[PDB]
């Protein structure tokens, strides 16, 4: 169900996620969505780390060019964590339905560099 390009670097204590711009969405009944982009930082069992883009409004390939910010973090606690992105249709008369995401576990992650990447969204 298409992919997202995703900005991942880290400095000054704090992880940074640059949501560029995903290509490539579709939905079941086929009109476009409003999609936008919320990520947690998993573990989390009580939803204390979202993080969300603003709507993009009636579109298959949204462009954001957002930053999603977890600041306080060591590189050694980062790499026990997961980012968990989920896009999502903003939705005014039915709920907000699920596109596609990506579980990116941030022990992958040269967090002296930054990293620009395509990745594939699932279901």
């Amino acid at each position: 169900g298409g992919a997202v390009k995703l900005s991942i670097s880290y400095r000054n204590g704090t992880l940074f996620i640059m949501v560029m711009h995903i290509k490539d969405l579709v939905t079941e009944d086929g009109a476009d969505p409003n999609p936008y982009v919320k990520t947690y930082l998993l573990p989390d069992n009580h939803k204390t780390s979202k993080r969300k883009t603003k709507i993009s409004r009636k579109t298959r390939n949204p462009t954001f060019n957002e930053m999603l910010v977890y600041s306080g973090y060591s590189k050694e606690t980062l790499r026990q964590r997961e980012l968990q992105l989920s896009v999502l249709s903003a939705e005014s008369l039915r709920g907000n339905f699920f596109l596609g995401g990506v579980t990116l576990p941030l022990k992958d992650f040269n967090l002296s560099k930054e990293t620009v990447k395509w990745y594939q969204l699932t279901a």
